[PDB]
């Protein structure tokens, strides 16, 4: 029989990102909608770097240009930056190639978590010279960082080994949230989504809540919601790569952001191969917080099965939705 299953979790969590590889494994790929996706690839790029080139001012201590004859470069992303119908020619890309090597912007960039960034930033800012082709053609990876935000229900059926899967991609931002009781129909599982390198930046629908404290007080709604006694959740810890990052930049403490993080060690009761301490203290502390969360309540009648993920990795979602599967069969 076919098996509902429901992405939630907050804004900029991944959620869409593990529908799109399933639409790498399990159905073939993507139409070719696409090509409009290139649309989409092309604002991030203009997004990322508008919004650090107008941060490098705005944010305390300022950051300026390396090399001060970047400044007229600097004048036209500003200008270019609030057109809507913006046209996309060599020009904006000619300079976001030039911009991006400026050591400020850079500067800028390493303190993202002071404004608000698209964590696809980096990786279309170093993919810049092939965006800019005439020709470009979104790579599978181009398609998997490209970011748009959710607004509405989106469907996505595809079947493994003979068994259907339906799945339910929904929006994770805060206004987003009313019409989730409508896809409250009929769930397998839940599969909630946390990013969980978002530990010292901040949502966006206010500049002030923690993002990891949003999907916490998010898990804990929905594990404690009274219509959802039954149903249990498969919690995808997900953005460890980007998690391990951080933690291995040793800019960004844990501490800071959850005092707690001091006392937690890594339980002894075992890492990937040759897995940094550091990162391995870091992932399991972010999973006891929710642990910490799922166990107080639900009295035995569901469970919560977690799962370190890489939403952006082909291989790592193949290997974490397949057992994934394992679960749904001795759920019978
Ligand atoms: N590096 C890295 N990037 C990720 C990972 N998971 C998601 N992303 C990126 O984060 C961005 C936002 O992901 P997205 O799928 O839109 O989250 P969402 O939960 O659907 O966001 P929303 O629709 O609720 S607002 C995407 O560009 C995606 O590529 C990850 O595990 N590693
Ligand atoms: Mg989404």
């Amino acid at each position: 029989a076919t098996h509902r299953l429901l992405l939630l979790g907050a804004g900029e969590s991944g959620k869409s990102t593990i529908v799109k590889q399933m639409r790498i494994l399990h159905v073939n790929g993507f139409n070719p909608e696409k090509k409009q996706k290139i649309l989409d690839i092309r604002k991030n790029v203009k997004d990322a770097i508008v919004t650090i080139v107008s941060a490098m001012s705005t944010i305390i201590p300022p950051v300026p240009l390396a090399n001060p004859e970047n400044q007229f470069r600097s004048d036209y992303i500003k200008s270019i930056a609030p057109i809507t119908d913006f046209e996309y020619s060599q020009e904006f890309f000619d300079h976001v190639k030039k911009l991006w090597d400026d050591e400020g912007v850079k500067a800028c960039f390493e303190r993202s978590n002071e404004y608000q960034l698209i964590d696809c930033a980096q990786y279309f800012l170093e993919r810049i010279d092939s965006v800019s082709l005439v020709d470009y053609t979104p790579t599978d990876q181009d398609l998997l960082r490209c970011r748009v935000l959710t607004s509405g229900i989106f469907e996505t059926r595809f079947q493994v080994d003979k068994v259907n899967f339906h799945m339910f991609d929904v929006g994770g931002q805060r206004d987003e949230r009313r019409k989730w009781i409508q896809c409250f129909n009929d769930v397998t599982a839940i599969i909630y989504v946390a990013a969980c390198s978002s530990y010292n930046m901040v949502i966006r629908e206010d500049n002030n809540t923690n993002r990891l404290r949003e999907s916490l007080d998010l898990f804990e709604s929905i594990w404690n919601n009274r219509w959802l006694r039954t149903i249990s959740i498969i919690l995808f810890l997900n953005k460890q790569d980007m998690l391990a990052e951080k933690v291995l930049a040793g800019k960004s403490k844990i501490e800071d952001y959850f005092p707690e993080y001091a006392n937690y060690t890594v339980p002894e009761d075992t890492p990937d191969a040759g897995e940094d301490p550091k990162v391995t203290r870091a992932k399991f502390f972010i999973r006891d917080l929710f642990l910490r969360i799922s166990t107080a309540t639900g009295d035995g009648k569901h469970y919560c099965y977690p799962h370190f993920t890489c939403a952006v990795d082909t291989e790592n979602i193949r290997r974490v939705f397949n057992d994934c599967r394992d679960i749904i069969q001795r759920m019978h």
